[PDB]
């Protein structure tokens, strides 16, 4: 598993450059804390994101987590970019202040990445109201991530949306504001060809 | 591979080095499975040095007997990556001289490198190692991998093939004396040419 290059780290450290340290940003992932397989980053306020996907180590925990929240295929994630997760946590300014909506997992994850200077505040949201704006948030937003392709079912196996990181930190950003981003546009930081592999290179 | 705080260390230390100054690079180990490498600087004694564990141990083991006489055990614990991480970290349009460009010419072009300029010093067989026995009893300190034993054509033993000692012989042959001095020092810390602590790296 070849992790990013000399090259896409100092790309990587540019690019982040389009990230406000000040501004107020949301941050979800999918999967345990310890074995993510999407990750979003949102500015609602001038529609600046970062989002890219992981490679699972425990395919029968990823296999369940489809399943039953984010309906994933392991075959989409097989040409994700080794190591992009580090590398993106590592690269994120010092003392940034992250929302969230469960900040259990993802303190976690930033410790271990040994980012305990990162802060997580926890928007504190009641399951009745957070998904309040989900189905608007995918009509709108929906063609930003194609790779919820799996059933999701809930406790009475009723058939329901999928999650997708990058849409909740939208959905979220909504409901704290009661009405969906006024935003002429959404960009992600993060080219195609650092999101997945590019073509073969000799790496030593 | 190095992470990001690893690289951006690896950048600030890249500082340490004259882009402009007269510098040797040599390996030892093939030019699409290097197992050393060093980059060193005659007039500051400034240089980098650092190892890899090879892919083909079957040839590794043949370069063991006949050149380098290094051992895979002490290998395993060499950080990976970093031989593409330096050589991209190295400056733009660098020169650098050496003693056998052709290999490392397809080294540094694997790398996407066809910006770094090779020269490759004239220099006789016999010439070239005039300083071997020198440069080993004041630098051999530098470098302790080469415990094995390697032998010539015939079952005659020779001394073995260190890509930091070459450099410096090379250098003592270029100017008919060992290196005028002071201090020399490895930019790369031991932490960064082995493996630190385990990380989480996902
Ligand atoms: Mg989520
Ligand atoms: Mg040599
Ligand atoms: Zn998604
Ligand atoms: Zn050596």
């Amino acid at each position: 598993q070849v992790g990013l290059s000399y090259s896409q780290t100092m790309l990587l450290k540019d690019l982040m450059g389009g990230i406000d340290p000040n501004a107020p940003t949301w941050i979800d992932i999918e999967g345990r804390f310890n074995d993510p397989v999407e990750i979003a980053i949102f500015q609602p306020q001038n529609g600046q994101f970062i989002h890219f996907y992981r490679e699972p180590v425990d395919q029968k925990q990823f296999k369940q987590d489809s399943k039953y929240s984010h309906g994933m295929d392991l075959a989409d994630l097989f040409n994700a970019q080794p190591g992009l997760t580090s590398s993106v946590i590592g690269a994120l300014p010092q003392g940034m202040v992250l929302s969230c909506q469960g900040s259990d997992d993802i303190r976690k994850l930033l410790d271990s990445q040994n980012r305990k200077d990162i802060k997580l505040i926890d928007v504190e949201m009641t399951r009745e109201a957070s998904r309040e704006y989900e189905d608007k948030v995918w009509d709108k937003y929906g063609w930003l991530c194609k790779m919820h392709t799996g059933i999701v079912r809930d406790k009475k196996k009723k058939e329901i949306t999928p999650h997708c990181a990058l849409m909740d930190c939208i959905i979220f950003e909504s409901a704290s504001k009661a009405r969906l981003p006024d935003l002429k546009t959404v960009h992600n930081i993060l080219p195609h060809d650092l999101i997945f592999r590019g073509p073969n290179v000799v790496t030593l």
